[PDB]
């Protein structure tokens, strides 16, 4: 319990930062993680020696994809560790726990395919779960590596703290599912400006953690724009295989999975920004205010997109 953590010095100061890269040393990012939950639930929480044991099981189920990866779970889990220090006393003791594994946990076993491909290949999971299909799945790897020997992190929890975490974990995990952001936005929205919204409701917390998880999965769009700029040839190349996987069905891809459609990419991030990032960083920072430092950021990054479509800037 004496064994405290600490990093670099430009590392210390810099991952307190929405904007942090967690760089290209594989070998750090667990380090990185334990430092996080350390500073973000106590050095109490966690049994270092099951903790370890957890990540490292984790990290072995992800898998080698261009994004969906296990940098991308360290990232994710790191954004989430930002907002939760920005707004320290708005959380109870459990989320701040449940929450930060739910980032590490959210791609579990990712292959690099969207629901929609398992739909349409007929992937046994896609019989096993209609809606949320990739989700319900990472859920369910993740509750696998909770129960093998030595990684129950839990522990020490009541039947019903244990009860209570898992049901922030599935939800918290399920909300990743993009398509269910729209609906869950509009509603936030719309209880946030006739000031209806309200910390007190759980089922107001659980819609807020939604938009939070999809926030810091968002989050490569929040960073300075040569990391924002060098992710999106990651992302690309997973919408590039998919499309090929499509072409492989025989059904003509959606242009931003062509990668015969190249030249479409800026204006799609366009539509992208505009659509979904924007949208949910401006309602994530009237929520929760500290959280702006990810809405000025997703801006900034929108108009180094539009450079890029006036030629002023190439890619
Ligand atoms: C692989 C992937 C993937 C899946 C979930 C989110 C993100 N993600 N994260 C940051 C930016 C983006 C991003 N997402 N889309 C996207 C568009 C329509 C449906 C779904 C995703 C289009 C361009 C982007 O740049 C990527
Ligand atoms: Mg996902
Ligand atoms: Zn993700």
């Amino acid at each position: 319990g004496l064994m405290q953590f600490t990093l670099p010095v430009r590392l210390c100061k810099e991952i307190e930062l929405f904007h942090f890269d967690i760089g290209p040393f594989e070998n750090m990012w667990p380090g990185i993680f334990v430092y996080m939950v350390h500073r973000s639930c106590g050095t109490s929480c966690f049994e270092l020696e099951k903790l370890c044991r957890f990540i490292m099981s984790v990290k072995k189920n992800y898998r080698r994809v261009p994004y969906h990866n296990w940098k991308h779970a360290v990232t994710v889990a790191h954004c989430m560790y930002a907002i939760l220090q920005n707004n320290h006393t708005l959380f109870t003791d459990l989320e701040r726990k449940g929450l930060l594994i739910a980032c590490l946990c959210h791609d579990l076993d990712h292959r690099g395919f969207s629901n929609s491909y398992l739909q349409k290949f007929d992937h046994p999971l896609a019989a096993l779960y209609s809606t949320s299909t990739m989700e319900q799945h990472h859920f369910s790897q993740t509750v696998s590596i909770l129960q093998l020997e030595g990684h129950n992190i839990f522990s020490t929890l009541s039947s019903s703290e244990y009860e209570q975490v898992l049901e922030i974990i599935r939800k918290a995990i399920i909300a990743t599912d993009l398509a269910l952001y729209f609906g869950n936005r509009k509603q936030l929205e719309e209880m946030y400006q006739t000031g209806s919204l309200n910390l007190n409701n759980q089922s107001h917390r659980d819609r807020v953690i939604g938009l939070m998880m999809t926030a810091c999965d968002l989050c490569s769009v929040t960073k300075l724009w040569p990391v924002t700029k060098l992710t999106a040839n990651d992302i690309y190349a997973e919408f590039w295989a998919e499309g090929d996987e499509m072409k492989k069905l025989g059904i003509q891809p959606i242009p931003m999975m062509d990668r015969d459609k190249k030249d479409e990419v800026p204006q799609g991030q366009l539509g992208f920004y505009n659509a979904v990032a924007i949208p949910c960083y401006t309602t994530l920072t009237q929520i929760l205010p500290p959280t702006e430092p990810l809405l000025k950021a997703c801006r900034d990054n929108l108009s180094q997109w539009e450079k890029v479509i006036r030629g002023e800037e190439t890619a």
